[PDB]
C-alpha cells in the first residue's frame, strides 16, 4: 500500500472549515398524560411535556379520540405558559443538565397544580382540574418568600396542593401558596457561619449521591394526611440529615477568576470517612382554616448506626402508596449488600434535651415497632443501583408485595414479584442490646421472577416499569432483542411467560408509557436516521386484556431525516480471545484512494455504565468523528469489556483490575480491523477520549508505546486515591485491599513508562473541574517534569468537567484537528519523526 | 545570503547535551573587621564573614599586622563553628535567597556576642570581645524557648547583649540568654484563630514591604539603656503594627498538591486597600539581677492618621546613634512625597482601657513634645526608597546633622549633608484640631552636596556608604567612571571638593568597608574574568588627611581563571532615535560561517529595578545564552529605557506608559545589529523573558507580528489591575486616574492582538506563584480561547517565582532549546510555515 496524507489547512482555515461545517444543525421530555373527561369534544388526553421552544418551558398537545388513518398527524406544541448561583451551577452539572429554564416540574393530578423552579423565581398555575383546560398561553403565579437565598428543589405536598416545600440554604422550609404563610422546619445550617464550623444540611442529598447514585432530593412528603380530632391534619416530611464534619474539605477555583480566591468544597476521597447520615421526620399540624397548629421534629428511637447496622449510602427513599410505612434502599460501603427497609412512623420520637423526657417518650414505642428489611441480595462483583421499586396495595396487614430488579440471581437484571411477611421481632429495646445481623429481616413468602434470560431490563436515566394493576401487566424496557437497541416490553406479573415487545426494530426507543397505560411514546433513533418523537395507542384484542398491540397515533416530534453532509458509521462485531463478542463503530474514510493507507483515529470512553456502540444516530453528538473521516482519518470505537448493557459478568470484567484490560480488548478491534482492511495504517494510530476516556488515552500510551503513536487525553483520572469513594470503590474497593490494582490503574504514579519524544502526549483539562479535580493533570505533570519527559497542555479556564461556553468546545475541536493534522496525518507529520 | 539551520538534536539527545555542559560548574558575604589590640601579635585585625565551605556558615581570617610585597598572600578560611515551616519559605522567597544555613548575623561589639539563626535554630558564640580570640572553631549555644512554632527575625539588644528579641507567630518575644527568661512583648495576633478573622501583626513587614521596598523588619532595639533609680534600666523596642483586616485576601495553591487545598494571604491589589499601620514602642523595666521587673506598652499620643497625613508605607525605621529620636522614612501613596522624620519616645503613652485615665494621661505630655519633619522631597516622577542615611552625633540640642541620597534635585542620585532646626512646633494638642500639613516641618539651616553629576550614588542591595567621623569623609559606591562599572569613591563631606576612585578600572566591584576606614574588600569581575575578592588597606600621607591610597594586601577568594566551554559576550551601543544611548551584549554564533545569516534570540527583561547589560561575569547566570550561541544561534540583550543605574530621566521614561515603549528600543538596536552583522537573520527572530521580560515578550508578539516569529513569556504579568501597590502604582499610578495606561499595557485585554499561526506563542509559569498568581496566565488563556487563538503551555506545579527544584530547571532548559529548534533554528522549521 502507500501512505495517504492529510490535507495540510493553516489555523485560520481549518477554523473556516468547523464553522462552515457547524453553520448547519432538545426533543421533547417530562411527559404527562391528563383525560378531559368530555364526551361532547373530540379530544381524549391533554399531554404536557417539557422542550425547547431558545428557552426550555412546559408544552401541550391535545390527543384527539380519533384519527384519518389515512394520513400522519403531526401534534402542533401549544405553550403552556408566558414569562446562576453556586446552588443552581452545581446541582445542573450533578444532573448534567445542558438546557437552561424550567429543568423539570410537579403536578396534582387533583387540583390540576403545576409547581416548577424557573430561574431564582418559584411559580405554580392549574390546567385539567376542576378549574378545566386552558386554550391559550397562562401567566404563572409567583411563590411569595421572605427567605433571602435561592430555593432549591420545590415539592408540592400529595396530601395538600396548597403546602409546597422547598431547601433554603440547606434546611427545609414549607410555604402555603394560598394562605401566603411560611415556615423553616429545620435549624441545622447556620447561613451566616463559615463552611469548618457548620458543614450540616437537611433534604438535601451530599455531593457523592448527586454524582455516583443520580439521587437529588433529600427529603420525601408524606403522600396521606391524617386527620385530627378537631377536622385539621398532619402532614409529614420524611428527610435525611447530613454531618460532613469528618469529610475532606478540598478547594476548587471561583469562575470569577478576577478574584484570584477559590471555593471550599465536601469530597469523600476514596478511603476518608463518608457524611454521616440518618433519618429524620418533621410532623407538622394543621388546623381546619389551613394555618400551622404546630411543627413536632422527630428523630429515630435509637441510632441510625444501630437500627441499620452496616448501612453506609441511603441509595434510595419514599413513601408506601397507602402512607403507612416509609420505605428506603441502603447500601454497605463496599456496594455488595443492598437492602430494602420498611420505616414506621412510629419509629420517629419527638426530640428531647431532657434524657429524663426521652426515656420516657423511648418507654412509650412499643418493642413490636421495629425496621422491616422486606429484602436483601449481596453480589461477588457490585450492585447497581435503579429507579426501579413498585410497592402494591396491602391485602392482608402482614404481607408487604412490590416488584424490584437485580442482577444478583442471573448475573442480569430481571423484575422479581416479592412477597414479604412482616413478622414481629425477636429482638426486644426492653433488654437494652444491640440488635442481631438477621433480628430485623423479613421471611420470603414467594419470590416469582417476571422476566429471565440473557439480556437485561433497563431501569437507570429514565428507564423505569410502569405497573397495570387492572389488566396485572407491567410495561419495561428491555435489550432482550439486541444489546445495540433498547425496546418497550410487557408481560403478566402473575403468571409471567411470553414477553410482547412493543417497538418496531431497527431503531432504539427511549419510552413513556401514559398513567393510563392506554397510550405510550417513543423517543427513537438508528445509526441513519436522527431521533423521531412519536404517541401509540394501546389496545386490547376484546377476548384476552392480558394481550396488548400498539397501533401509530400521531407524531410530536418529525426527523429532519437523513442529514446530508454526514456519513453514518457502520457497526461491526469479532470474537475476542476472551471468549465475548465485542462491538465497534468503523467511519471508513470518505473518498476511499485504493491502493492506500490512512492514518487511524480511535476515539475511547471504555468505562462503565456506558455503551458507545449501538444503533442510535450519532450525527449530533459525534458528529466531528465524521468530519475527521472527510479529512481522510479512518476512526474507530469499541465497547471493550466493563461496558454497560451487556450484564453483571461482562462488566465485572475490571473489578480491582481499572486501566488493565480495556487496551487489550482496543487493540484486538483494531487488529481485526486491519486484518479486514489494507486501508488502516497501523503506523500512524492516534487515541483519544474524554474523562474515563481521556484516563484510558493515557494507559493506551504507555502500555503501548508499539501501537499509539498519539494520545490526547481530556480531564483525565491520573490517580484513583484521588477520586470520591462512591465510584472508585465500587470497582477497585478500599485502597488497602487493591494496594497493587490502585497502583498500577494510576499513570501518574507510573510516568516514568511514558515516551521521550514530543508531540505524542497532549493534555486537555476544565481548570475548575470539581469532578476530576485538575490536580489529576497538574500531578501527573509534576512527576513527567520529574522524569524529564514532554508533554503538551491545553487548558480550558472558564470549563468545568463538561464544557459549556461554545467559544471553548470551537477551540477543543480546531486544536484537536490541527494537532492530529500536524503530529499524525499530514506529510510533516512523518518528517518530524 | 544563505540561511543557517541548526543540527536537529532528539528530546533525549539535547537532554545529554544539556546534563555534559551543566556536568561543568557563593563568593564570602557580611564581612565584618575586629580590630585585634594585639600589639605584640602579628595580626592586626580578624575579619569575620558568611561564605559556602556544602551549608552556608561563619569564617574567620586573619590580616597581618605587615605583608610581604614581593609575593601575593591567600588568606586560610578558618571555621568558627563546630558542625523549611511556611513563613521561612516566604521569606526566602520576599529575600531571594538560594543558599541553605546562615543567611545573617549580628555582633554587639562590646561582648563579642555572635546571634544568628540556622534552620529553626536561634544561636550565639563570643569571639574578640573583653574574652579574646579562638584558635580552634566555637561551638553554637541554642537559645531555648518554650515557643511552639518557629522563630523568625532574631536581633540582638545592643544596649544589653544577654537580651534578644525574635517574632513568634506576629508578636514580639525577648528572651535572656544567660537567664533564660523568656516574656511576649505584644498580645496581637491569636495563632490559633483563623488568618481570615484575625489578619493582625506586630513587628513583622508585610507583603509589600518586603517584596517592593526590600524591608524584612518591623522592629527596633533601642541602642542605649536609660538607667532606673534602684540600679536596673529601662530596654526599648520601636515596632511597626499592622493590621491586614481590609486587605483582599488571595488564594494561592498549597504545594503539597495531594491536599488540593489552597492557602489564603493577603495581596495589595493595585487600587485596593494597603494594611493600615501604626507605630508603637514596648518599654522592658530589668531589675539590677537582670530579671524582667515590668512591661509596659506604648502607643503614640495621637493616631499615625494625625502625626502623619498623607504617610501611605513607612519604608525604613530605626534610631539615632544616641537613641534619643526614633526615625523613619515615609512615603505617601503615590510615592511621590517622601518625608523623614524623629519621633521622641516621649510621644508614647502607655495603651490605657479607662476613657478618663487615659485623658489624665494625654495631658501629663507636654504641647511640646511633637513629631519633628526634618526633610520632605517631592518629584513627579517617583520615590527610589534606598539604604543611604547617616545621622552624625547632636552637638547643638536644636540641631541635627545628617547625610541622605537624592535624585530629586539634579535628576541623578547624590549624598547631600543637611542640618535641620528642631524647632518646637506651633501645633498644640491643648487647642484641640488637627495640625495644618506643614505644622511638623523643620527649618534647613544648610545642605551641601557632596557629589553631583550625570551619574548616581548606588544605595540599593547591599550598596551603602561608611562615614570616617575622624577624617570627615564618605565612601560611597557609584556609576561616575561608568555605567558598565560600580566603583568605590571616597570624598570629604566638609568640604566636597572632587571624588577620589579607589577601585581599578576595567572590572565591576561590590565593596565592603572596615568600621575603621582603614580597609576595605571588593568583590569584582568583568565579561571575561570570573568573580575575584581581594582585601585591600586604605592609607592617608601625614601631610593631608584627606588624600586616600589604597594597597593589595590579601586574596580572600581566588577567580576560578576564565572558563573553557564559556565565550563571552561583547558589549556593544548605539544612539537611539530618542536621544540616549543604549548598550546591549551580543553573543555571536560560535564557529561562524562567511555570507550565511543565523536565527536570532533575544534575552529581554526590560522592566526598572534591573540593567542586565554591564561589564560584570555572566558565565553563571547567563550561561545557557552562549548554550544557545554554541548551537548556532544569535543571543541579543538590550538594556531599554526604564532599566536602572542612568537616572530618574531614563528610568522616568515609562511612567504610566508601561509596555508601550520598551520594544522600541529592543527592536532600534535590533536593526543597528542587523546593519553592521549580516549573519542577523531578521526573518528568524525569538523573543525569550522572565517576569517582566515575559510581559515584554508577549508585548513584543503582539505589536511586532513581523520581526519576532515566536515569544517565549515566563511568569508574564499580563494584568497591571491585579499587581501589587507599592510597584504598580509607583509607574502606571492609581488604575482609576490612568485608565488608558493599564488598558494598553495590559496583553490579556488585548489578545485579539495575538497571531492567528500556531507554533508562536509559548506560556511557560509557576503554578504556585505567588508574586505573579498563576491567574495572569490562565485569564490570558481565557481571552485567548475567546479570541479563538493559539497558544503553547507550560506549567512547573513544583515551582513558585523562582525554579528551586533541580529537575524544574533541567526541564525548563531542554524544553526551550527544542521549541526554539522546532520552531525557529532548524530546517524543519522553515517547512512548518
Amino acid at each position: 500500500l502507500e501512505p495517504f496524507y492529510v490535507e495540510r489547512y493553516s489555523w485560520s482555515q481549518l477554523k473556516k472549515l468547523l464553522a462552515d461545517t457547524r453553520k448547519y444543525h432538545k426533543a421533547p421530555h417530562d411527559f404527562m398524560f391528563v383525560k378531559r373527561n368530555d364526551p361532547d369534544g373530540p379530544h381524549s388526553d391533554r399531554i404536557y411535556y417539557l422542550a425547547m421552544s431558545r428557552e426550555n418551558t412546559l408544552f401541550y398537545s391535545e390527543i384527539p379520540k380519533t384519527i384519518n388513518r389515512a394520513a400522519v398527524l403531526m401534534l402542533s406544541w401549544k405553550p403552556l405558559l408566558d414569562l446562576y448561583s453556586r446552588e443552581e451551577e452545581l446541582l445542573r452539572e450533578r444532573k448534567r443538565i445542558g438546557t437552561v429554564g424550567i429543568a423539570s416540574y410537579d403536578y396534582h393530578q387533583g387540583s390540576g397544580t403545576f409547581l416548577f423552579q424557573a430561574g431564582s423565581g418559584i411559580y405554580h398555575v392549574k390546567d385539567g382540574g376542576p378549574q378545566g383546560f386552558t386554550q391559550q398561553p397562562l401567566r404563572p403565579n409567583l411563590v411569595e418568600t421572605s427567605c433571602p437565598n435561592i430555593r432549591m428543589d420545590p415539592k408540592l405536598c400529595p396530601a395538600d396542593p396548597d403546602w409546597i416545600a422547598f431547601i433554603h440554604s440547606n434546611d427545609i422550609w414549607i410555604s402555603n401558596i394560598v394562605t401566603r404563610e411560611e415556615r423553616r422546619l429545620t435549624y441545622v445550617h447556620n447561613e451566616l457561619a463559615n463552611m469548618e464550623e457548620d458543614a450540616r444540611s437537611a433534604g438535601v442529598a451530599t455531593f457523592v449521591l448527586q454524582e455516583e447514585f443520580d439521587r437529588y432530593s433529600g427529603y420525601w412528603w408524606c403522600p396521606k394526611a391524617e386527620t385530627t380530632p378537631s377536622g385539621g391534619k398532619i402532614l409529614r416530611i420524611l428527610y435525611e440529615e447530613n454531618d460532613e464534619s469528618e469529610v475532606e474539605i478540598i478547594h476548587v477555583t471561583s469562575p470569577m477568576l478576577e478574584t484570584r480566591r477559590a471555593d471550599s468544597f465536601r469530597y469523600p476521597k476514596t478511603g476518608t470517612a463518608n457524611p454521616k447520615v440518618t433519618f429524620k421526620m418533621s410532623e407538622i399540624m394543621i388546623d381546619a382554616e389551613g394555618r400551622i397548629i404546630d411543627v413536632i421534629d422527630k428523630e429515630l428511637i435509637q441510632p441510625f448506626e444501630i437500627l441499620f447496622e452496616g448501612v453506609e449510602y441511603i441509595a434510595r427513599a419514599g413513601w408506601t402508596p397507602e402512607g403507612k410505612y416509609a420505605w428506603s434502599i441502603l447500601l454497605d460501603r463496599s456496594q455488595t449488600r443492598l437492602q430494602i427497609v420498611l420505616i414506621s412512623p412510629e419509629l420517629f420520637i419527638p426530640v428531647e434535651d431532657d434524657v429524663m423526657e426521652r426515656q420516657r417518650l423511648i418507654e412509650s414505642v412499643p418493642d413490636s415497632v421495629t425496621p422491616l428489611i422486606i429484602y436483601e441480595e449481596t453480589t461477588d462483583i457490585w450492585i447497581n443501583i435503579h429507579d426501579i421499586f413498585h410497592v402494591f396495595p396491602q391485602s392482608h396487614e402482614e404481607e408487604i408485595e412490590f416488584i424490584f430488579a437485580s442482577e444478583c440471581k442471573t448475573g442480569f437484571r430481571h423484575l422479581y414479584k416479592i412477597t414479604s411477611i412482616l413478622k414481629e421481632s425477636k429482638y426486644k429495646r426492653s433488654s437494652g442490646g444491640l440488635p442481631a445481623p438477621s433480628d430485623f429481616k423479613c421471611p420470603i413468602k414467594e419470590e416469582i421472577a417476571i422476566t429471565s434470560g440473557e439480556w437485561e431490563v433497563l431501569g437507570r436515566h429514565g428507564s423505569n416499569i410502569q405497573v397495570d394493576e387492572v389488566r396485572r401487566l407491567v410495561y419495561f424496557e428491555g435489550t432482550k432483542d439486541s444489546p445495540l437497541e433498547h425496546h418497550l416490553y410487557v408481560v403478566s406479573y402473575v403468571n409471567p411467560g411470553e414477553v410482547t415487545r412493543l417497538t418496531d426494530r431497527g431503531y432504539s426507543h427511549s419510552c413513556c408509557i401514559s398513567q393510563h397505560c392506554d397510550f405510550f411514546i417513543s423517543k427513537y433513533s438508528n445509526q441513519k436516521n436522527p431521533h423521531c418523537v412519536s404517541l401509540y395507542k394501546l389496545s386490547s384484542p376484546e377476548d384476552d386484556p392480558t394481550c396488548k398491540t400498539k397501533e401509530f397515533w400521531a407524531t410530536i416530534l418529525d426527523s429532519a431525516g437523513p442529514l446530508p453532509d454526514y456519513t453514518p458509521p457502520e457497526i461491526f462485531s469479532f470474537e475476542s480471545t476472551t471468549g465475548f463478542t465485542l462491538y465497534g463503530m468503523l467511519y471508513k474514510p470518505h473518498d476511499l484512494q485504493p491502493g492506500k493507507k490512512y492514518p487511524t483515529v480511535l476515539f475511547i470512553y471504555g468505562g462503565p455504565q456506558v455503551q458507545l456502540v449501538n444503533n442510535r444516530f450519532k450525527g449530533v453528538k459525534y458528529f466531528r468523528l465524521n468530519t475527521l473521516a472527510s479529512l481522510g482519518y479512518v476512526v474507530v470505537v469499541i465497547d471493550n469489556r466493563g461496558s454497560c448493557h451487556r450484564g453483571l459478568k461482562f462488566e465485572g470484567a475490571f473489578k480491582y483490575k481499572m486501566g488493565q484490560i480495556e487496551i487489550d480488548d482496543q487493540v484486538e478491534g483494531l487488529q481485526y480491523l486491519a486484518s479486514r482492511y489494507d486501508f488502516i495504517d497501523l503506523d500512524r494510530v492516534g487515541i483519544h477520549g474524554w474523562s474515563y476516556g481521556g484516563y484510558l488515552s493515557l494507559m493506551a500510551l504507555m502500555q503501548r508505546s508499539d501501537i499509539f503513536r498519539v494520545a490526547i487525553a481530556g480531564a483525565p483520572v491520573t490517580l484513583w486515591i484521588f477520586y470520591d469513594t462512591g465510584y472508585t470503590e465500587r470497582y477497585m474497593g478500599h485502597p488497602d485491599q487493591n494496594e497493587q490494582g490502585y497502583y498500577l490503574g494510576s499513570v501518574a504514579m507510573q510516568a516514568e513508562k511514558f515516551p521521550s519524544e514530543p508531540n505524542r502526549l497532549l493534555l486537555l483539562h476544565g481548570f475548575l473541574d470539581e469532578n476530576v479535580h485538575f490536580a489529576h493533570t497538574s500531578i501527573l505533570l509534576s512527576f513527567l517534569v520529574r522524569a524529564g519527559k514532554p508533554y503538551d497542555l491545553q487548558i480550558y479556564p472558564q470549563e468545568r468537567h463538561s464544557i459549556r461556553v461554545p467559544e471553548s468546545g470551537e477551540h477543543y475541536e480546531l486544536h484537536l484537528l490541527h494537532y492530529l493534522q500536524e503530529n499524525l496525518g499530514s506529510r510533516i507529520a512523518a518528517l518530524k519523526v
